[PDB]
DNA sequence: AGGACCC
DNA sequence: TGGGTCCT
């Protein structure tokens, strides 16, 4: 082991790709799709008018006075795709590791040893690349790595093909040799299309970001901290102290990050198998009485409770989250967790009252059935 | 419990 | 500004 062969599978505009399948009538005519007073996504149709994501419903309508919204409150028909996508994935090579409803990363490290292995002293110079090459580097069919990387774009063209046929889905696919990187390179030609990244590209990809931020694994937080310390580049970060940024960071973020300015990436795929937490969430225009409004939360139980069952296995720990309207907080939550009723975990009654003490012990309101087993 | 980070 | 994951 040493010389990975990883992609990195993101669905276009997903919850709109949803919406679409369901009511064909939307296509071609500018979608958004709606949670509250934003337009949390689009088609491309939309976004070529001026639709971007996450954007005012206004903003969205004095922009192009002609978008149709839909509801996406209800997680519930994307969520049930974001899997159908993730097993299809899971049949190729079992080992993918899920990014939210619409990111996956599969190792497909062993797959393409097995496919090579099964080529002939003679076909293997036949190999042929599958789709975008990153900056239109030059193929080396001597090169182990390359002929590997193009395996890859190979197989990254299978999933999606599969995707399309039999889950009526688009999106792209990035093959590099880490996640950072093929999460990087997915997105270069991105409306439903792949590139793969050849090594002798990996600086060029990594200088072509414009800001550390746009980096996978530093947050809104850790950039900041870098500007306080004039890192605004990555070239900035590549060159910094090691001393200093460690000694300002943790030896962990900073010696971590600092890789990751270079490409450079060991982190493996994770098999996400079951989901590790069920929960449900509800902001309303700061509408609760502090009591009564508890109504609320029996309705989240409803919907969890037929989840958390459908699954299969079961929660040994239940949870509440809320939020206060005041100032700018720019981050605030409360939560109270506690242990669930051995028996009442083989309905709903005992479970409300559960949440109530939960409740009186302590905008939005979110039940959580974690702890699963 | 609460924090950071991601989509 | 509707969900999730893993670390402190
Ligand atoms: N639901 C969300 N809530 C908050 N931030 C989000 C959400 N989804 C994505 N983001 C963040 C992650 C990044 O910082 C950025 C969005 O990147 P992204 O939306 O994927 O680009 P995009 O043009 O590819 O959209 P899409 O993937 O829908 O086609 O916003
Ligand atoms: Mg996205």
């Amino acid at each position: 082991a040493s010389s990975r062969v990883i992609v990195h599978v993101d669905l276009d505009c997903f919850y709109a790709q949803v919406e679409m399948i369901s009511n064909p009538e939307l296509k071609d005519k500018p979608l958004g799709v709606q949670q509250k007073y934003l337009v949390v996504t689009c088609n491309y149709e939309a976004r070529k008018l001026g639709v971007k994501k996450l954007m005012n419903v206004r903003d969205a309508k004095e922009k192009c006075p002609q978008l149709v919204l839909v509801n996406g409150e209800d997680l519930t028909r994307y969520r049930e795709m974001s899997y159908k996508v993730t097993e299809l994935l899971e049949e190729f090579s079992p080992v993918v590791e899920r990014l939210g409803f619409d990111e996956n990363f599969v190792d497909l490290t062993e797959m393409v040893e097995k496919r090579l292995q099964q080529l002939q002293s003679d076909e293997l110079s036949a190999v042929t690349v599958s789709g975008h090459v990153y900056n239109n580097q030059s193929i080396n069919l001597l090169d182990v790595l390359h002929i590997r990387l193009l395996v890859g774009s190979q197989i990254a063209a299978e999933m999606r093909e599969a995707m399309y046929n039999q889950l009526g889905l688009t999106g792209c696919a990035g093959v590099a040799s880490n996640k950072l990187l093929a999460k990087l390179v997915s997105g270069v030609f991105k409306p439903n299309q792949q590139t793969v990244l050849l090594p002798e590209s990996c600086q060029h990809l990594i200088h072509s970001l414009n800001h550390i931020k746009e980096i996978p694994g530093i947050g809104y937080k850790t950039a900041k901290c870098l500007e306080a310390l004039g890192i605004n580049s990555v070239r900035d970060l590549q060159t910094f102290s090691p001393k200093i940024l460690e000694k300002e960071l943790g030896i962990s973020v900073a010696q971590r990050i600092q890789k990751l300015s270079f490409g450079e990436d060991n982190s493996p795929v994770i098999l996400s198998g079951p989901p590790q937490s069920f929960s449900e969430e509800d902001s309303f225009k700061k509408c609760s009485s502090e009591v009564e409004a508890k109504n609320k939360i029996e309705e989240l139980l409803a919907s969890l409770l037929n989840r958390v069952c459908q699954d299969g296995r079961k929660p040994h720990t239940v949870r509440l989250i809320i939020r206060r309207y005041s100032s700018e907080k720019h981050y605030g939550r409360e939560s109270r967790q506690c242990p669930i009723p051995s028996h009442v975990i083989q309905v709903m009654t005992p479970m409300v009252d559960i949440l109530m003490k939960l409740f009186r012990n302590m905008t939005l309101l979110s039940v959580c059935f974690c702890n699963l087993k």
